[PDB]
């Protein structure tokens, strides 16, 4: 017999409702199964959309599930239905209350200078895979460099710093967003430390 979609909650890639979510099932034994992809609203389990992918989890796209629901996807409920390519017959829609999944805390970061000049943030891997981390100098309070880095440690070269500034910063501040493995994520937490020489 076909079973129900299990371990079925939404993967937030980042902020609830801002982010993809993730499809996950334990893949059957019984080959040539495919879980169909679709997300229910609160109120009335409406249908986002419908698609097949092989892949026991899958990113989905946030834009869809926003315009479905017509506002940010802070609760979800959602709905998987597994189908049998062999036999092409359509199982039972099985609809599970979902919760935000949150990504483990991330290493405390740690903010040292070396002796080149290089400004060198560095926080241990953990229990995170990959992390969201938005870089502001504090001097001038701006965030000069963005960028979703999966190296738990983040170097930037005295020669980039110098040409920026003009001379090698000795506050800045950082934040980081967790990334499990599976990709679930949590919202940003915010580290702040005086680099240290």
């Amino acid at each position: 017999p076909m079973n129900p979609v299990a371990g079925l909650y939404a993967v937030f890639t980042g902020d609830p409702g801002n982010s993809n979510i993730k499809i996950m099932w334990d893949k059957p034994s019984v080959g040539g199964r495919d879980v169909r992809i679709r997300n229910m609203h609160v109120t009335s389990s409406a249908t986002i959309s419908d698609q097949f992918v092989s892949d026991n989890n899958l990113v989905f796209t946030r834009e869809e599930q926003v315009a479905a629901y017509g506002f940010t996807a802070s609760s979800v409920s959602v709905r998987a239905q597994e189908h049998d390519i062999e036999s092409g017959a359509l199982g039972l829609t099985t609809e599970y209350v979902a919760v935000p999944e949150t990504a483990g805390t991330v290493g405390q970061g740690f903010a040292k200078k070396d002796s080149v000049g290089n400004c060198t943030m560095s926080w241990e891997v953990g229990d995170a895979v990959q992390w969201q981390v938005e870089i502001l100098n504090a001097e001038n309070s701006t965030v000069v460099k963005t960028e979703i880095v999966v190296a738990p440690t983040i170097t930037w070269m005295a020669e980039e710093i110098t040409a920026e500034y003009g001379y090698l910063t000795d506050h800045m501040v950082w934040r980081v967003r967790p990334y499990r493995a599976d990709g679930a994520s949590n919202v940003a937490k915010q580290f702040d430390m005086t680099a240290t020489l």
